[PDB]
């Protein structure tokens, strides 16, 4: 993946054409609720990797919140340009 | 910003010019621990927000939970690929 972009657009892809396969499609489906559960579990994990892992740990853990905060952005009917026009 | 690489780029120029207007400065200085903990609060308010907020509320709140993961990633010299490459 080389843009924040072609994640999203990856992900979008999953939302709508619901593969059997897709762990995607299985968070998407229990709900919001759960969603920032998760999210919010992943940022003490990298919190927990800012502290005291390595660089490498640390980039893992980010690109798992990254993932939540894009699937969660497709729960809620969010587009890119919502979020970018914000930042 | 038309991109999260947009403001990755913008973020890494404050950190190297270190202008003094900037509140981004402050937050590189304060160290990972400050850092982290407004992450997580961060994540906390994404929550929030998902469940009980509108679209415009949400896309704001993610909007700051990615500002602030971009400002780790930088205090702990991540790059962009670091974390992309994990995706």
């Amino acid at each position: 993946v080389k843009t924040f972009e072609d994640l999203f657009a990856e992900l979008g892809d999953r939302a709508r054409t619901r593969p059997a396969d897709s762990t995607t499609v299985a968070a998407l489906d229990g709900g919001v609720h759960a969603l920032g559960k998760k999210l919010l579990e992943e940022a003490g994990e990298v919190w927990l990797a800012a502290e005291h892992e390595s660089n490498d740990a640390l980039a893992e853990e980010i690109s798992q919140l990254l993932y939540w905060t894009q699937v969660l952005m497709i729960s809620r009917g969010l587009s890119l340009d919502d979020v970018y026009r914000k930042l």
